[PDB]
């Protein structure tokens, strides 16, 4: 019965995303960086019990997975697919490592990447750090509740966990990250019904437009998927606001974790190139995605034999 | 199937360790005590839901297991075996029950602990009594974080619980306790660096010490057992400083979980006695025990139906 | 396989108890809602993640059973049954939707019941709405601590959960409620020993009597129930205080769930009309029930797949 | 000397309690008036230091002369029927006021009973309404409410009576209003709308600029400077309530003020209106159905009963 | 004008009473550390804003105030007056310093009190060393309230500071500390209504006794003293319960700050000598004093200038 | 004479913003000003128990001759430059301060958002920080920061404008400094030499005794006692900041004054020194790289714009 990592968790009040690539020559460092990290997590965490709750989640990109291990891969690992819709473009940035970092405060986050960084010098180099941030009542920065519909419990385990599709690597999870930057002035340059119609649920109270109101283009529309079995398509979601006032910055810094690629791919295609009823996902015209990666994060025992 | 008694729970703010022995014709009390053990922690325990988190862990000793009840006894059961090292010296001392109680505050633990032996006055001597409190964040008296590398989840699970090895006692668990005191004077005349190789870990950030620069006679080096399968052998442990400032007290209360004793015991062999690369535990240089017990804690099931 | 829906979960210092009746015609838009009713939930309940702890009960009467759908019922499904004893009288009174509303705090409770009788606005009539709130150290309104004995875990489970014993209908649960009114004038008649020999527990430390002092007619004694072959008959309670000083109403809110009401009703019986050697539960004297109904609470998969 | 909580922050918990002193209920009246504090600090101090346990006491213009035998605070007076030609601010009978606060409900309700329980047969209840915290500070309209509520020192000069009253001085007087909502008609407009009637901005509570805020706006009608230039202020604890079964959404008003000529002056442009706005836009979903105008004595006015 | 100790701080979760002698030639340690206690208490207390609540009082004694300074005595500064009551004895022990230690937290107390020690290391010895703890709703081992009349605001300033009659140590203050164990067997024993006339105050509810019903021995009859002018004369009482399970002993640790020591005797004279109406206080019959000590607590920049 | 939240204590999260005044937006600056406290009113009464949200505006030398006419704060000029031997204290462009505090970072963000909102095309961004708790009110260097701040009344006279200059009565100054810290050098030292450098134990906060203390150590050289005899003292709310991948690790200096003279006494003897010691050892791995001195008026003065 093998553990996985905190895929699972909730969400937390503070966050902090590392995305690396591994230099020249910088394997072994990552190697038996890879088998102290979850030494290097209660060695801080431990020091915050008990409403610490940090957690850090490794994924390893498809080139890295080559570089650094011998033998079978995920089936489904492989790089970010770039997606060239007719207005809208899902970028492809690099990115070989994954540390996403979770805690009810931001100082444990802050320094168990120290650690992990520090542990890492002159073996990495740096692609993206954002430091997120609770904002309200759950609220993103275009002022909507944002994680409502994610799986819990049984439900949430079967959408997110590998299991005997792939036994090598049961217990495993792929994540995408997207760093998305907001347009606030053209956002609030629409009414709160407006809004409404683009997100597809009410703004203060969060509840879902009912089916007869809520238009084709609308995000929850869009992202709602049915496989041919006929049952929901989910995946699970660990977005973070973030952002600087100066530089003009709001940001949605997306986070998806799924037992496929497949699951989250299809969403996405479904957002940026559009359906029968939908040119693409009306959210994107006050979105802009920066980066795009995606990593496999497998198992805690997995990363604790090497 | 079976129940256990909270010996997987979380490390808490506050804490009582009563360690009693029992009095020649004391046995009925006790028994009739055992029974009710659980109904008086959720009597105290439910006014202050949801934050009390008030436990009480139950533990017999070897003698007392035989005077308290005729069946089979837990495999490894047996009374503390006293280690007689060169210098250091692990001794074993009186203690028939085991009461474990914690909460988030102290008044719950109190009351808790006064109608346990309110029931057991004039059929229980008191052996030890310790007031534990957590110390900052999460710190022990020698300035260093305490419990990071206990097993979690299904690892504690394993590690803690009696399964099939002992079926008719499956959920239980075994108890050592040992009550240290510190020599401060001693200690806080080495150096960080000095106190960090004692240990085997950094001070301030708890990050453990590379490989090739933990010394051979580093608690965390001799602590660190592994098995003839090639896993860690680990136990649960729920230290709890406590002291007098007056009374030059700083100390240290060890109890340790697992499965079987034998775990347990190793390290305390390896601390004591030591091994070809290691003398004795550099920790035991500022560190005495003035106590030495060992417990079995059975499943829930098991105390309730004593009756 | 089958989910419950949160009939495990523990007392909250909030609490809405809502009974409603379908009028005539109500049927549908009763039935749209039941099946909207956990996403209701959601909708509300993220935006107080993690301290929220908003949760929500829906259960379905005999009559409004046979209302609402067609094949097999619950085996032990039927109306309350009015105790007509000597002294007291368990009275029963129409109600057709139970709404279990519990949190941490009032304002989720209030607002989760607006979203459900904003969606049953004319298609019922309210009964009995209650605001439940805790009373220092877990008190009832005549002091003493309340709740202490309920089952928790494994046994919890066994004792509330409909199992193999009706399959189509696992995971369901059966709710009792009845709306209790204390006389604190004549129970602040008795010595504080006197209503102890009541109850059959110490006042301020929650402690049972032992079996020597305890009374044969006090509630403990009676509630206290073995089946006939030796196992202890257990029911999970989360009753709430209310109240309302200027009207000197002074109450329990009574609320109990069993895998079978035969158990409840049971405990009912020995109450109201007492045993070989009670004539009647003592504290019945002090506590009038003025309402009194019963409800099943279907696996929350049930409720979805209407 | 000492005043009484009146310059005491909004909790997320409230009681509030108006009564009619009965013919011959003046002595029993008049030594729970003694006592009051007492009691406050009975129930209080058992849940230092997060209780906030307080109570203010309030005494009506009629029920002062019945009461007391010397001088008149110089503002006491019933409180006036405004017959507007669309909206009435009626007037209804109060001689006490308890207005109850704390951090948790079980507290109020505790002091309640223990004011209630002496003044039985001496008083007769006309209202009561126990007030909830909603959410981020909001009222049922679902605005923040109680923003521009004056602190430190600016409060004290707005509620506390000083020299211009000096054998009163640490009083205050309070106007309650009991407002019920009209939540169809208020939900049938969009948020703009809304925000047109409030003031405001719904989310963010920021106050719309001068040049986009109509003059029948509340906040428009509420803003009034004095003959010195300077802007009338008042202190206000205002609590939402209501009863989701019987559709009752409402504000309880209550207003702090050094005289009541600043409250009733707000109340006069609300009701009746100005040259330039008819009346204020949220009376057209607000009915008040209570109006009561109380003088709070300092503390040690009512110790020194005795 | 000068700034007092924390004398006036509320009561804390928890607490560390230390009281020593100074040893012969231990002088010049005691000064130093004296000149460095404020020091100590912002040295540990900083790591804990803004919860720790870290405050420490120190005392000296009669003896070794004449040990450590030249010049001016506080004028009511003398040892502790033994008084051999009929029945029962107030016992005076030795003490030169004592050191009031009080936190949210235990760990900040001991921290604190380790730092002190630590200098004062051979030049001092214990006499009494206390780990006090809040039990429940603010109550003692006799299951009351405790603390209740306690004076707040500027009565509390008013009591506890020593003022113009002394003007040379203005803004200090006298404690008088005893070390009460109780007889819990014998009080277990009475009714609850029997331990109430020997309070004076119901036991639950935490309200007074009526002054026809409150007997003339009863512990708030006794400890209730008018003083010339008919206002009532107070002391600030800062109990903590404590006390070891094994040993039988649950205790009161009874500190009593005032600005003059004549109050609190004149109290404790009612309370061990009795009156013509009293034998005795009868919260005596279940209290045996074993330690009885008497401090000046001077002003903080008393301490500083040293 | 009400003041701003000037002697309010240390939060969990801060944000402090540094701008200059474009040219020609002089009457954006000033609307805002007097707008300021209302903002700050809109944003925190949300989270009215226990927000502690809190905003201090200040106004730079420069700055306060294009706003205002008539009286200037007495202490007020642009930040001097220290060009020491070894290390330099430099002065960079900036006009108006927001700091801004809360117990959440959420709080900030919205209220920066709201002021920032009412000044895009008047202003240009010259820092941002966003600042956080470490641990036990830790700086970067592992030291508890803030300890020896002035309470109570001892802060309101070491921090408050009074008689001396009665126009601007319950104003203050503040310095503000970004020191970068070199976290691989100061990590090769041992605890005790940490200690040596900074003057007060490192786990214990605990003061080192004069006999031990070295006289280049950070608490020798901020010591200072005034020609009066008295002890001269600044109240600090240093933030620490930073990034992971840029190996930055930030304090963020802010110090509060009733006269500047007092903070700048101690940054000359950090930066130029005293007779017995070169310079402050704390700079050896701290590196200031902003420099601004602004003056935070009393809060009546801001809103009768
Ligand atoms: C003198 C009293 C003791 C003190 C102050 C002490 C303190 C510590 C500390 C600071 C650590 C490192 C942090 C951690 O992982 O918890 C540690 C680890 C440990 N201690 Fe102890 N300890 C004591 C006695 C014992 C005893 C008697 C045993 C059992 C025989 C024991 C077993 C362990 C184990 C198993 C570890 C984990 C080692 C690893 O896997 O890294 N300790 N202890
Ligand atoms: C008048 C309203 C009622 C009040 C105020 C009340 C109060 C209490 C109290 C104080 C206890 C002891 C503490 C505990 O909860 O374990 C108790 C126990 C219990 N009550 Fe009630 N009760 C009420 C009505 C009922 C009803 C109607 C039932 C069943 C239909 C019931 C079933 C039980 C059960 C099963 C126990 C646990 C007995 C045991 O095993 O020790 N109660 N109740
Ligand atoms: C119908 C019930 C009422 C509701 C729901 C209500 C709600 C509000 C809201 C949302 C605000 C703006 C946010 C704030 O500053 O608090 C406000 C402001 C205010 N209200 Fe009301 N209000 C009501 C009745 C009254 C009454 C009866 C008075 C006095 C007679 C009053 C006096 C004020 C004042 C003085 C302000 C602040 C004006 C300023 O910006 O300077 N309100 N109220
Ligand atoms: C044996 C240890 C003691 C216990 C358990 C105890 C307990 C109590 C209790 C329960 C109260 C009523 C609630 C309250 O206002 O605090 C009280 C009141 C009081 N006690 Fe004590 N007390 C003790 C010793 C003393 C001593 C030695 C003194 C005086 C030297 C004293 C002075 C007072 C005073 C002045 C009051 C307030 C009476 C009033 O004005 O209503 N107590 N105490």
């Amino acid at each position: 019965e093998p553990e996985p990592q905190m895929v699972l968790s909730p969400l937390t009040s503070a966050a902090i995303f590392l995305v690396v690539t591994i230099d020249s020559g910088g394997e072994d460092t990552v190697r038996d960086l890879l088998s102290d990290v979850a030494s290097l997590e209660r060695a801080v965490g431990f020091r915050a019990q008990p409403d610490g709750r940090l957690s850090c989640v490794t994924g390893i990109g498809s080139e890295a997975w080559d570089r650094l291990f011998s033998g079978a891969r995920p089936a489904g690992l492989h790089p970010f697919r770039e997606l060239d819709g007719p207005v809208h473009r899902a970028v492809a940035t690099p990115g070989d490592l994954l540390f996403h970092i979770r805690a009810s405060r931001l100082d444990l986050c802050f320094a168990l990447a120290t650690e992990i960084m520090g542990r890492l010098r002159g073996a990495v180099t740096p692609q993206d750090e954002v430091h997120g941030f609770k904002y309200f009542d759950e609220r993103d920065m275009l002022g909507f509740v944002d994680g409502t519909e994610n799986p819990t419990g049984a439900a949430a385990r079967r959408a997110v966990l590998v299991g005997a599709e792939d036994p090598a690597f049961a217990g495993g999870s792929y994540a995408v990250v997207q760093k998305y930057l907001h347009d606030i002035d053209a956002w609030e340059g629409l009414s709160v019904e407006a809004q409404e119609r683009v997100i597809g649920r009410r703004k203060m109270t969060d509840v879902e437009l009912s089916d007869d109101v809520k238009p084709a283009d609308s995000h929850v529309a869009l992202t709602s998927v049915t496989g041919p079995d006929g049952s929901d398509l989910e995946i699970l979601r660990d977005n973070m606001p973030f952002g600087s006032v100066g530089r003009e910055e709001f940001g949605t810094y997306f986070i998806g974790y799924a037992r496929t690629p497949e699951v989250t791919e299809t969403m996405l295609e479904r957002m940026f190139l559009g359906t029968a009823s939908a040119p693409h996902d009306r959210i994107l015209d006050f979105s802009t995605a920066v980066t795009g990666s995606l990593f496999f994060t497998p198992a805690a025992d997995f990363l604790e034999d090497l």
